[PDB]
């Protein structure tokens, strides 16, 4: 598992107003939690913990 | 064609924080346009100018 900003096609992350909202989404695909980064390395951004290892995310280079 | 906004999997908004993020996602689903709206029948969320009617939309009830 790992702590990570969840991806969208193509190493994109999903964007968030909310914690919850990320709560939702990373427990949905598996994670132990999430919340909503705005600072964080990728900005702002969905960001989960204890994700599974075959569940993308965004990693260095180009969203589109 | 109806301006809303484009729901997530399974009856769910995308929360956002900078227009472009919409925009994107709204015309990749054939909207003519979208932006962030911030606060609206369904709080923070992409709305979307002229979805298609095939493209699910936000409706009431709960985001799951």
């Amino acid at each position: 598992v790992r702590d990570a900003y969840i991806a969208k096609p193509h190493n994109c992350v999903y964007e968030c107003a909310r914690n919850e909202y990320c709560n939702d989404l990373c427990t949905k695909n598996g994670a132990k939690s999430g919340y909503c980064q705005w600072v964080g390395k990728y900005g702002n951004g969905c960001w989960c913990i204890e994700l599974p290892d075959n569940v993308p995310i965004r990693v260095p280079g180009k969203c589109h």
